[PDB]
């Protein structure tokens, strides 16, 4: 999580870094242990007819989350990527913490982030929904649609295209926020029911089986990698279903 050691780090895009370590940050004083990826996977690229594709993956694991994952990537010099997601431990109950973001020359194309619900009911637990709502609406200038498979995302998930910088910094915090009131909740979960802890684990399930159509994600690896290697990573490294 010392990011000093990242080949990709010093050449991503700013609003990128800073939630690459505000991320890191949030997580440095976890009680962490390594989770290993299929083939105990960290760097990898890949070129086929086109751009290349370099990607580094970090992985760790908690009591209260099953798998931290952090990647990094860059395909050529015109695309930058960050993606996150902590899934939960489904024992207690929490929600399914994500971000990406999608930078070029230009700058930020995609900010994406969201505290995704794993009740049945799709509703994020009630002291979540109590700490959100006293954030207040943020104004982002350029809001994004979700595409239909998107309806796993909870109703403050953000999806925008920053404006500004302003923009950029008001979603960094927003992003450090969403952190800062999961690492709280974390404390305070309970082990629940074999049923609640069984209807959870369903939620995530949904939630990994829905991000696999994600065909913006897919493309990309696909066009490093092939078909069976972005199915294979997409399936097994990014969404794995439990
Ligand atoms: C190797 C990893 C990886 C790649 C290659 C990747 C690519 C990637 N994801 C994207 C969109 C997206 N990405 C997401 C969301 C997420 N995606 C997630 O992995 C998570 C956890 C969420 C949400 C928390 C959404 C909702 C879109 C918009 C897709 C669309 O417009 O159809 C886009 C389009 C950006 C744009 O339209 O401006 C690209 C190129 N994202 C990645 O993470």
């Amino acid at each position: 999580l010392s990011l000093t050691n990242s080949s990709l780090m010093p050449t991503l895009n700013p609003m990128i870094q800073q939630l690459a370590l505000a991320i890191a940050a949030s997580w440095q004083s976890l009680p962490l242990k390594p989770y290993q990826l299929p083939e105990d996977l960290g760097y990898v690229e890949g070129r086929l007819e086109g751009e290349k594709l370099v990607i580094e993956n970090r992985c760790y694991q908690t009591p209260q989350f099953r798998k931290m994952h952090l990647e990094l990537a860059k395909v050529g010099k015109g695309l930058d990527i960050l993606q996150c997601v902590m899934f939960p431990e489904p024992l207690y109950g929490l929600p399914l913490f994500g971000c990406d973001i999608v930078a070029g020359p230009g700058g930020v194309s995609a900010a994406i982030a969201d505290l995704s619900p794993t009740q049945s009911d799709r509703q994020l637990p009630a002291a979540y929904q109590k700490s959100l709502a006293e954030l207040g609406q943020p104004e982002f200038e350029q809001q994004r649609e979700l595409p239909p498979w998107g309806e796993i995302f909870s109703e403050y998930c953000l999806f925008i295209r920053p404006s500004n910088v302003t923009e950029e910094e008001r979603f960094v915090q927003r992003v450090v926020d969403f952190l800062q009131i999961h690492c709280h909740q974390s404390i305070v979960a309970e082990p629940l029911s074999e049923a609640q802890t069984l209807e959870h684990r369903q939620g995530q399930i949904h939630y990994c089986q829905q991000q696999q159509k994600n065909d913006k994600t897919r493309r990309v690896l696909e066009k490093a990698f092939g078909e069976a290697w972005a199915e294979r990573y997409m399936s097994q490294v990014l969404f794995d279903v439990i």
